[PDB]
Order: C-alpha cells, then sequence, then structure tokens
C-alpha cells in the first residue's frame, strides 16, 4: 500500500495542475511543416513511402462469423488479423501524413476513421465474453474496454486531434462521430463501470493484477486528455487512472523483476511507463513519478535480464530466447536518468539504424519520432555490475570476467508462470546457455490446471536441482525457500530450499549455495534429513555433445563453449535424452535436449556435495 501516485496528489491539486486543450501535445502542430520536418529527419521518406503502399489499401470488414469463431473453435486471429490490418493502416496513414504534410493521405485516414466508427465495437472477440451476455460477438447495448479497444481509442483520438481541421473541411460529420465513438466505448464505460477486472477495483490481496492495468490505463488517459475538455471531469478522470494504476504499482515487487521475464516487460514495467509519461506531459510535469527508484529498477530489468544473442533468463513458463525495442528502452532510460538503459538501448540495434516504430501503438509510434536521432548517436554497451540482487523477488544475477553469468534464484512455488524451481540456477557461458532452464511449451490441454505439474518442463526432476530422498519439489505457496542472500561482494547466493519439498521428502534444511569467482562456478549442497530414506539425487539441464571422460567428470561441447563440471565420485552419472516433440521447445534448443542424472547408493541424515564448472 504504496498509493504513491494518490500521496502526489488528490482531486483538487489535480484541477490546478492540469494542462487544458491539449498544450501538453510534444509534437509540433500539422500545418507546422518545418518543425516536423526536423524531429522526423530520416524518417520522412520512409514514412511516406509506408503511407504510399498504402493509399489504395481496402479496409476490411470483420464479419460476425469471425468474432462468432472465438465460441466455435476458439480462433481469435481470424477476426484479429483484419483489424490489426486496419490499425496498422490507420496508424501509418497517421505518421505519413505527418510527415508529408500535403493532404495525400487525408481521404485514407477520413476512410479509416469512418469506418471504425461504423463499427459496433473495437473490443476483440477473444475478450468480448466479458460483457453481460458472456458472447463472443459485440451488442450494441454495452461498451467494455479491453486492451484493443483502448489502443483503437487512442489511435483514433490521436487522429482527430491531429487532422481535425482537414477533416472538418471535407465533413464535419466525421470528427463528429469520432468524438461520439471515444465518448461512448472508452470514457463513459471508463468512468461508469467500476467491475472491469483489469481497473482493480473490488481487487482483493491475491486476485492478480497484470499488464492490463497499466496498459489499459494508460490509452484510456491519452483518451481524456485528447478529448474531455471539462476540466472537472477530466481532474475526477485522471485521478480515477491513478487510483487504478495505484493497485498495478502496489502489487508489484518494488525490487522491479518481473516474475513473468523480459518478454512481457515491453507491456508490463514499459506500459506502466508510458502511464506515468503521459501522467506527467499532461500535468505539465508536476505529476512524475519518473523518477522513483522502484521505477527505474522496472526499467533496468531488462537490461540486467538480457544476457546476450537473444538469450535471457528464463525463470517460470517463459522463453530463453528474447528480445526488446530499442526506442522504448532508450526512452524509459532517459526519464528515470538510467545511462544503462540508454547504452543497452544502443546495444539491442546492433549496428542497424533506429526507425520509427509503426505496428499499431500510436503513442509509441508518435514518441519513438521524438527519441530516434539521439539513439542513433549513443554509444553501443551492455555494462552492468558483477552482481543484482533482487531481494522480494529472490532473483540473483552474477557474472565474471570470463564470460560466465549465473542467475540464481530462491522464490516460491506460486509465481506466474509458475515453475517448480526454487533454488534453481542457469549458467550462460559468453551468453550460450550450458546449464539450462528449458522454458515455454504451447499450452495444451494441461498447462492450466492440476495435471500442470504432470508436464515435464514444470517439475523440479527438469530443473537444476536435487531430487531429496529421491523426491522432487511440491507445488504451492507453502514451498519456498528461506534465508535466501546475497553476497554481493564475494558473488555467494545461498537458499535454505528444504520447504520446497513435501513431507515425504523428509528433510530440515538443504542450503543450495553458488559462489562465482572470476574462473569458475562452485555449487554447493549443505542438508540435514529428518530420515535417510532414498538416496539424493542431483539433476543438471544441457544441451550440444556431453562426455564423461572419467569418473567425477563431465564435458559439455555448446555452441563454440565448451566446459567441465566436476562432481562427487560418490555419484554415477548417466545422460538422458529428451526429444522435444513440442514446436515451441524445439524452435529454441532444437531436436533434443539432456538431463544429466546424479544418483547415488550413500543415504545419509547429514551431508555435503561439492560441484564446480569452469571452461578448458
Ligand atoms: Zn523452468
Amino acid at each position: 500500500e504504496r498509493d504513491m501516485l494518490q500521496k502526489a496528489a488528490d482531486e483538487t491539486t489535480l484541477k490546478n495542475v492540469l494542462v487544458m486543450k491539449q498544450a501538453w501535445v510534444p509534437y509540433p502542430a500539422y500545418t507546422d511543416r518545418a518543425a516536423w520536418d526536423s524531429l522526423m529527419g530520416s524518417n520522412k521518406q520512409r514514412l511516406i513511402a509506408a503511407g504510399e503502399k498504402l493509399l489504395d489499401y481496402k479496409w476490411q470488414l470483420i464479419p460476425a462469423t469471425a468474432y462468432l469463431e472465438y465460441e466455435r473453435t476458439g480462433n481469435r486471429k481470424i477476426m484479429e488479423v483484419p483489424y490489426d490490418a486496419n490499425r496498422q493502416a490507420l496508424n501509418t496513414l497517421m505518421l505519413a501524413e505527418l510527415a508529408e504534410g500535403k493532404g495525400r493521405f487525408i481521404d485514407q485516414l477520413l476512410n479509416g476513421a469512418y469506418m471504425s466508427c461504423e463499427m459496433n465495437s473495437w473490443v476483440l472477440s477473444a475478450h468480448l465474453p466479458r460483457q453481460s451476455s458472456k458472447r463472443s460477438l459485440p451488442d450494441f447495448r454495452e461498451q467494455i474496454i479491453d486492451l484493443g479497444s483502448g489502443g483503437y481509442g487512442a489511435l483514433m483520438a490521436w487522429v482527430h486531434y491531429f487532422f481535425r481541421k482537414p477533416f472538418d473541411k471535407i465533413n464535419p460529420v466525421v470528427s463528429l462521430q469520432m468524438r461520439k465513438a471515444i465518448k461512448e466505448r472508452i470514457l463513459d464505460p471508463y468512468m461508469n463501470d467500476d467491475d472491469m477486472w483489469w481497473m482493480a477495483f473490488n481487487w482483493q490481496p491475491g486476485e492478480i493484477i497484470n499488464n492490463w492495468n497499466p496498459w489499459c490505463n494508460s490509452n484510456a488517459l491519452q483518451c481524456f486528455l485528447l478529448m474531455e475538455n471539462n476540466k472537472d471531469r477530466l481532474a475526477k478522470a485522471v485521478y480515477r487512472s491513478m487510483k487504478s494504476v495505484d493497485k498495478f504499482i502496489n502489487f508489484v515487487k518494488s525490487d522491479g523483476a518481473c516474475e513473468e521475464g523480459t518478454s512481457y516487460w515491453g507491456h508490463a514495467a514499459g506500459k506502466l511507463y508510458d502511464y506515468l509519461q503521459i501522467l506527467s506531459d499532461g500535468t505539465g510535469g508536476k505529476i512524475s513519478l519518473l523518477n522513483e527508484p522502484m521505477i527505474r529498477r522496472m526499467g533496468e530489468y531488462m537490461s540486467r535480464s538480457y544476457v546476450g544473442n537473444g538469450w535471457v533468463v528464463n525463470f517460470a513458463d517463459a522463453s530463453a530466447q528474447g528480445g526488446g525495442d530499442p526506442l522504448l528502452i532508450y526512452r524509459f532510460g532517459k526519464a528515470v536518468n538510467s545511462n544503462e538503459m540508454m547504452h543497452f538501448a544502443a546495444y539491442l540495434l546492433n549496428g542497424r539504424k533506429p526507425y520509427a516504430t509503426m505496428g499499431n501503438d500510436a503513442f509509441r509510434s508518435l514518441q519513438s519520432l521524438l527519441c530516434c536521432n539521439d539513439l542513433a548517436k549513443e554509444t553501443p554497451k551492455h555494462d552492468m555490475p558483477d552482481v543484482t540482487w533482487y531481494p522480494e523477488t529472490e532473483f540473483c544475477y552474477m557474472k565474471n570476467k570470463n564470460g560466465m553469468f549465473v542467475a540464481a534464484k530462491g522464490g516460491f512455488n506460486n509465481e506466474s508462470h509458475n515453475h517448480n524451481d526454487v533454488g534453481t540456477f542457469s549458467l550462460y557461458v559468453n551468453t550460450i546457455p550450458v546449464i539450462l532452464d528449458a522454458g515455454v511449451g504451447t499450452y495444451t490441454k494441461q498447462t492450466f490446471g492440476k495435471d500442470r505439474y504432470t508436464i515435464w518442463t514444470m517439475q523440479s526432476n527438469y530443473h537444476n536441482l536435487p531430487m531429496i530422498n529421491g523426491i522432487p519439489q511440491k507445488y504451492g505457496q507453502e514451498y519456498k525457500a528461506t534465508n535466501t542472500t546475497c553476497n554481493e561482494k564475494k558473488r555467494v547466493f545461498s537458499t535454505d530450499i528444504a520447504a520446497a519439498y513435501p513431507s515425504e521428502a523428509k528433510v530440515k534444511n538443504w542450503i543450495r549455495s553458488y559462489t562465482l569467482d572470476d574462473r569458475k562456478l562452485t555449487i554447493t549442497d549443505s542438508y540435514t534429513l529428518e530420515e535417510a530414506v532414498a538416496p539424493n539425487q542431483v539433476n543438471f539441464m544441457t544441451w550440444g555433445n556431453v562426455t564423461f571422460p572419467s569418473q567425477g567428470k563431465i564435458q559439455i561441447e555448446v555452441k563454440g563453449q565448451k566446459v567441465e563440471l566436476d562432481y562427487p565420485t560418490l555419484f554415477k552419472a548417466e545422460l538422458e535424452t529428451i526429444q522435444l516433440d513440442d514446436p515451441r521447445l524445439s524452435n529454441v534448443w532444437g531436436k533434443e535436449i539432456y538431463r544429466i542424472t546424479l544418483k547415488t547408493n550413500e543415504k545419509k541424515e547429514t551431508g555435503n556435495y561439492k560441484f564446480v564448472i569452469q571452461q578448458i
């Protein structure tokens, strides 16, 4: 219960600081060709030719049967593809006409806007079952807001703001209806329906709030600031978006780690950031959380968790492969004064020139215009300290000069997208996974539910973890690490994973400890059991070529890297091959991967193992 935003202002404060009549819009006016030329630089011709290809574009009708197919077969794409084509056409024409200024694209902007007003709804087939009727087809009697409608509303606000004049010159009723549609589909429902899930009014501890709150709220807020010229209404609206987002900010951990991972960062942290930027601009700088430490951490997560050459930390049901918008990262980095994020944005560019964001997000498209020339000058670099410690999420990133990166975690087995992975580590060598976390497959008939933990990628059996008395971890809030510490100077991460195992495992403490020195990684296991029932087993997931030159030695050759894993001779090593039938896994790792299995005869109520990994 930080309630940051509410502390920064109440409703009456807010009435003073708001900027009315859209004097806050940072783009030059439409008819100011000189200012736009400057801002566009070299995007100008690129943007015009993109818009030239759309001079003859047929705006697409979305048939009732496309929406109805969601009920019939779960096919969302049949509705989503033409919708998205229409939005992107609309966004592209906007940029192209801001680029040229001659009115060559006004007809198609008008055509797009008028067709959009004629649609019953901007909500997606998939999200429409939240209406009273629960159906996948729009009910002209009701409007809700999802991710689609929000963005569709903000794109339309922006079209309306920018081309109100040439549109009224042609016919004043287009802009009139645009104001009607945005009022009816965004503004009126936003103020009148307390019960949309993503708003998190009538959230209770334990319910989830996720990226929808900052995403939806950011487009709502755009819509108010562009379209609502009554100051008392705007004040009440913005204060409502503040109370809403405050629930997202309170839900998130203060250390800034995204427990979902980097793939959702763009639209989580990144939408939170967008919201705050929009809020700031709209209050002439007066309600700005952009210098909040937590927000900055949330932005540098993306830097810290990006290992290299496409590989990312992938705790839980996330992909080992990952990316990022350089332009969003740059912009975010500027706003919270992270020289780190700014250099990292340049790094992701990887020698390519930054150009305008296209796609279907007006705010991101327009903003990317302003940051574009600075980013082309920034020096490409991925500097970050040797240790990153997220103490609430319980993630530790440690890296040495010789190209090893370890990600270890504590945590609990009820994380979002949870894997039973408490205490697990992943080792990258020069960015290449060597001891890996398999990650996400395509969502079968069990993914969500019990029977989730009968799938192998979700079991502790298939993470870099011991099986205690031959027993794996269990799922649930109760099943977690204790006394997780991180010594930032000695590069030592250490945690008791005992409570992450069920009663049968019969363990008091099991302390799993990671030490990174400059040359090598020492893994220790230190355990005291309530009864020695079965032998412990230890596992490591890997790929490439694996060999066993001698007892207590394994060698892994993967993607140019080559490593030695030294293991107690008390164990007998075997390799298991894991055919990858699921394309969502074989996309990443290829055809198969491997689990190294360490098994023993020894059974002791107390013991320790020392494992050592280095290059050769
Ligand atoms: Zn995993």
